[PDB]
């Protein structure tokens, strides 16, 4: 028998403080039926690992959200890569796995480290700032679309765009009927920005492009896979940066342990990545009847797999509520795993471990000043507003 529970964790309570409801997620079984959505869901470490690792029975071509794209119409055509199993996954994997290759990260890392260095600079010059505005959305903002190719003009639009996109992964609550509603002028803006004519030369979006001369892909898959990073690729490093910052803001014993050895950077920022886990959550659907946590789950049914509540799970993480900068944090869930493992992975890594190496360097000292406010999204988790003093170095 499976537990049933009556936490919705698409809730605005929910995101306002997850960490209870999510131990009871935990607790009251590996499988528990979430009696709002109708739909059962996996929140312990070793359930969503495992689920991960199987795309056979664990299928994504399905949705990756709680429509199931079998039975009810996608709210937009299907991602190539999101929302397709091996074999089809397999070709546009590639291609992505290649645009953003560790070689690619080494051709662009000095430019990332130099803006976030600037981006640094100027804000202690200013001293009290908002870190998401100023920080968390500024930075990303400043490297990501100029490396992807895409002109100045509309870029306003790709933050929305990536809320639609995350809240539509969600059940049909207001959050997502009213994100749908107005998703028209974002939708016009990326599909406009897709196209091969408005990439510029040796970008993100050109590089794509250019599987279609050798035939990797076709004329028409380029737009869909430059969609893909468009996105994921901004409104998540967003948030994971942010991540880092409110941790490090909060954790002061943590920032001196930073300051003091600045190669800790990348894992401080893993380690935010899990602790906050930006992605909170996806489903998959079964294509067997499967065993899993103990209970029988029939076929087609969607499972959902609490990301951060696994980054959490006293299962796997001694301490987990605890920020902690040289944690092992190899297998934490807050990418993904397995198949489908962010391919974009290694720029957000790049974003943040220069951003946290000109933190690290350059100051001294980061306290909290004033109402600290919440950004509600069905998926995406994050704050809207962390005003900051900034002391320097
Ligand atoms: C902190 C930043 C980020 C986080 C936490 C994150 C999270 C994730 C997660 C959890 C998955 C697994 C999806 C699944 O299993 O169904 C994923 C996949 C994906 N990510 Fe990210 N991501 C981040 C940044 C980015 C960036 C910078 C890009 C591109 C530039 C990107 C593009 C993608 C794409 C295209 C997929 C689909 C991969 C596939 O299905 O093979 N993400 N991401
Ligand atoms: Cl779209």
């Amino acid at each position: 028998t499976i537990p049933h529970l009556a936490i919705d964790p698409f809730s605005l309570d929910f995101f306002d403080d997850p960490y209870p409801d999510q131990q009871t997620l935990r607790d009251a079984g590996p499988v528990v039926y979430l009696d709002k959505w109708n739909v059962y869901g996996v929140a312990r470490y070793a359930e969503v690992h495992a689920v991960l690792n199987d795309p056979t029975t664990f299928c994504s071509s399905r949705g990756v959200g709680l429509s199931d794209f079998k039975k009810e119409k996608p709210w937009r055509p299907p991602s190539l890569i999101l929302e397709a199993d091996p074999p089809a996954h397999t070709r546009p994997r590639a291609v992505l796995s290649k645009v953003l290759s560790p070689a690619t990260m080494k051709t662009i890392r000095d430019g990332f480290a130099a803006a976030a260095d600037a981006k640094v600079d100027e804000l202690l010059q200013r001293g009290c700032i908002d870190a998401i505005a100023d920080l968390a959305e500024a930075y990303p903002l400043s490297v990501f679309p100029d490396a992807m190719g895409l002109k100045q003009e509309g870029r306003e639009h790709l933050l929305p765009y990536a809320g639609l996109v995350f809240n539509a992964f969600g059940p049909p609550n207001e959050l997502r009927q009213t994100a749908i509603e107005r998703s028209a002028p974002h939708q016009a803006y990326v599909n406009e920005q897709c196209q091969r004519p408005n990439l510029a030369p040796g970008g993100f979006g050109a590089c794509i492009h250019a599987f279609t001369d050798t035939g990797e892909i076709t004329p028409d898959e380029a737009p869909l896979l430059v969609r893909s990073l468009l996105s994921a690729g901004l409104d998540t490093t967003v948030n994971g940066i942010g991540a880092a910052v409110y941790c490090l803001a909060r954790f002061p014993g943590e920032l001196q342990r930073l300051r003091s050895d600045p190669t800790l950077a990348r894992n401080a920022f893993e380690e935010a990545v899990r602790f906050e886990s930006p992605v909170q959550t996806f489903f998959r659907t079964t294509t067997r009847e499967v065993e899993l946590g103990g209970a029988v789950i029939g076929e087609g049914e969607k499972v959902l797999m609490f990301l951060g509540s696994a980054n959490r799970d006293p299962r796997r993480w001694s301490d987990p509520d605890l920020y902690d900068i040289t944690r092992k944090t190899s297998g934490h869930v807050g990418f993904g795993s397995g198949v489908h493992m962010c391919v974009g992975q290694l720029v957000a890594r790049l974003e943040g471990e220069v951003m946290l190496s000109a933190l690290a360097r350059k100051v001294a000292a980061i306290d909290i000043d004033g109402p600290v406010k919440r950004r509600f999204n069905n998926t995406l988790r994050g704050l809207e507003s962390l005003p900051v003093k900034l002391t320097p170095a």
